[PDB]
């Protein structure tokens, strides 16, 4: 499948005892199907309490959602520190290039967080690390000038700064202004709700680096035993991100003479990440074991609205009458206009078993 | 050639008795020299009388130009359904993702559409249908989804649903607000007439939709033996279609040491596509059967100008007298302004057969 | 080395007597690591004492430096000449597409023109120009139009028309409004300056064509010596050239399990060309013969700053105290602190051989 990523397919990054950074691959090297979102990558941060993140930069540009615990990051802009408290529930970007670092001061919850990137590298989809303090665990960008150079650079003999620049090897991770503000996204809840789940979006006119890398933030949950009704996007990507529980999905894909719509059917576990290309329809089933939580993004998002299949608010009620059922072709008269109103509910549905 | 492309070209994408979709291959997958506009795709439409085209979107942006006949689009926008007609000359655009459907209730006429699409799926010049009304010819999305979730989704049993979803076989097209209104380009005819032709143009600045994906719209006729001043566009791309009438094409290219510019020749007839890249100079002879009917999307239209090689206004003589002199270097003095001269017309010119 | 590019890796596109143009090849194809700069390209101009250039047009943005000289330019706009004076510092562009040419009057100094080009033909990095007055050498686009149809265009025989563009030999370079003005770069020098060296920048905001292309122009001088401190864009990509003097780069390139980054040393010289990928840090050192004069184009310069990684202001000092003593981990306490103010210039630093 290649719009399923379940969480063995995150590649490690950096790996400690303290806390550990996850990264899918490229969407351009796993499919062609892919290729037009092959700039985005997604990772995963795991920092255990007490922890601190080596100050560095990534030539990406940084859109961050915390899915568990509580801290604060840092990244350095024109000469200021600009210091901002993460909470689960937070959305956040960093600009590219910049020096940051992540700071876990609680004592029992672990912070986790769930990112998008966008690169700003020559290589489209590639983003490389560039720490700038260190040691030996990882190395600086430091490591890579001439003794000289350094020397000459920092005004000091190179003893002290081998010494200075040696004395690290805890890894990434390790056991201890008028900028923008992170937004809390699974706080407010007010986009939709019914019985039957809830769902919360931000985007590009609620936050000005939204904006500017035209993404949309949404986190939504769905109660056990419903499903989203069949819908899809009219030319946003959404990449999607299971936070708890688990379901399946259906989605429609004509790409796997006559027109054919091939079945992508998956399993949702947490960490399980799914793709939906512009105009293919899905629905997320929730199993009956517990509530269904998913975060997503959905890129290319100016302009972008959702048209539903089935449910009070389908497109099929709205297409004339005589068009309808013309198209449709029955002798039985309005037997359309029955099927179509025995859904009561709209956008999330009651499951197949609960039904 | 790489760049003409005849009416045995189009593969056809829906066939029936009372119409057809056409469409031009990829133009990335056609030629290397053409990969800058990949992302666009050509198709025509054909519509018997008293004709219903099945309501479906596609995951890509339209902009169609309606060649002949009479009828109208509707089109779905947040629960709310868009009816335009539709009639010879108009130009309208309907958003990528959005369900649509087409009517002719003419009862002579067939209806003819022109179209420039402009993909917005992960795949950069692909496009797909997305059947929403149907049966077994076309199927539609429906059939990808499970026979529970259909059944939970329109809360009826399958039975009832596979009653309406399979009693349709007469394929995509058979026998019986406050958003944008189509503008009708083959109306106006203001932009430029002198003895030998005319045409028009509607671009950014005449309609929000075109200035959206940044494409000016023309429709130009020439007189029987009579051809376009060979001129360039500065950085737009040209894509043409052939309405009505025939003749031929010359146009230079330095793709097909020293500087070396190819001879690309054509025929041109009715239906007949064909590409001219930004800066290559084109022009477009008239048969002395009957005149020649042209229809064009200019892409990256803006800041565009047309500059003319030969003509009342041509580029040689805004330059300087004495640079004119030294880069032709005559001994004969003026007689460059002698033959600059000659012609006393501009943008279209009388033919080789009519000197 | 896929990021230098030493003066013998030009190719020539014109050599005559009186002059020369000379372009690096498309980046694209010489690395996958310079993919996302495929679309610039980078020329050379040299033009002889009394010398004017063949009127032509490319299909590429063109931004142009002049490194020495001074005479004229002009360029066709909607049937106006628009011609500006060049000097030594001057920064201009030239539209896509527009017919222009350029002219040394002056009776001992050579015209020389350093440009940054952005393609705008149906293939990325590909460019090529269209000649509209000439000869055999070079050939023009009428060339490839037939007898009839230039006849007829013209309206004048061939045997005029033959004897006009055929009588030019001598190549491209030979012996002899409202629009846009040139903005004197080498002139202001306000941006930064110190004892080891200065620079200046112009931008989007100072002038309408570099908006519109998104690049930000440079010129710096270091002192013999002298060494930038290593430090590198947050966004941008920088294509730098080497005006006059000779000197050296370390750059770290991570590209080129574990954090490893790689060292790329190269030596500098009149006419080296090299790139530096956002991100990735880099110095400069100045021999101590002479003085380093740089000139250099930012892509995607909005939104750019540059990140210091020592002297005076660099962002290790931005860091909080704590984190900076965790992440070097030392026993020694405020080493780090007396390391990071050993260096009391910043930007431009003396170097190895004169500290
Ligand atoms: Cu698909
Ligand atoms: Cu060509
Ligand atoms: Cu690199």
């Amino acid at each position: 499948n290649p719009y399923v990523f379940h969480s063995d397919r995150f590649r490690i990054r950096a790996s400690s005892e303290a806390g550990e950074i996850r990264a899918l691959p490229n969407f351009g090297e796993v499919s062609e199907l892919l290729e037009g979102i092959s700039r985005y990558r997604v990772t995963c941060i795991e920092m255990k309490p007490n922890t601190v993140m080596l100050p560095h930069y990534i030539d990406a540009k940084w859109i961050l959602y915390v899915t568990g615990g509580r801290g604060y990051i840092a990244y350095v802009q024109q000469n200021e520190l600009v210091k901002r408290k993460l909470e689960e529930g937070d959305v956040f970007g960093v600009p590219s290039g910049h020096t940051f670092y992540l700071v876990n001061n609680d004592d029992h919850n672990s912070l986790r967080i769930a990112s998008l990137l966008r690169t700003e590298s020559t290589m489209r989809g590639e983003y490389e690390p560039f720490y700038v303090a260190g040691g030996r665990n990882p190395e600086t960008v430091y490591s890579a000038f001439s003794d000289d150079v350094l020397e000459a650079a920092f005004n000091t003999d190179v003893q002290k700064l081998e010494h200075i620049f040696g004395a690290h090897r805890r890894g990434v991770i390790f056991y201890a202004s008028e900028q923008p503000k992170p937004f809390n996204l699974r706080n407010q809840k007010p986009d939709f709700e019914n019985d039957n789940g809830r769902f919360t979006r931000a985007g590009p006119k609620d936050n000005p680096f939204l904006d500017s890398v035209d993404v949309t933030v949404g986190f939504g949950v769905l109660n056990p035993g419903t499903m989203t009704a069949p819908s899809h996007n009219t030319k946003a990507t959404s990449i999607a991100i299971v936070m708890e529980g688990e379901g399946r999905i259906e989605m429609a894909c004509p790409h796997l003479q006559d027109i054919n719509y091939e079945r992508v059917r998956a399993r949702l576990r947490t960490g399980t990440v799914y793709v939906v290309p512009a105009g293919h329809p899905i629905t997320e089933i929730a199993s009956t074991n517990g509530r269904l939580e998913i975060l997503w993004f959905d890129i290319n998002t100016s302009g972008n609205e959702r048209e539903f299949l089935a449910g009070k608010n389908n497109v099929l009620q709205t297409l004339e009458k005589e068009v309808r059922h013309l198209s449709f072709n029955i002798p039985r008269g309005e037997e359309i206009e029955e099927v179509l109103q025995a859904q009561k509910d709209q956008v999330i549905l009651r499951g197949p078993q609960r039904q």
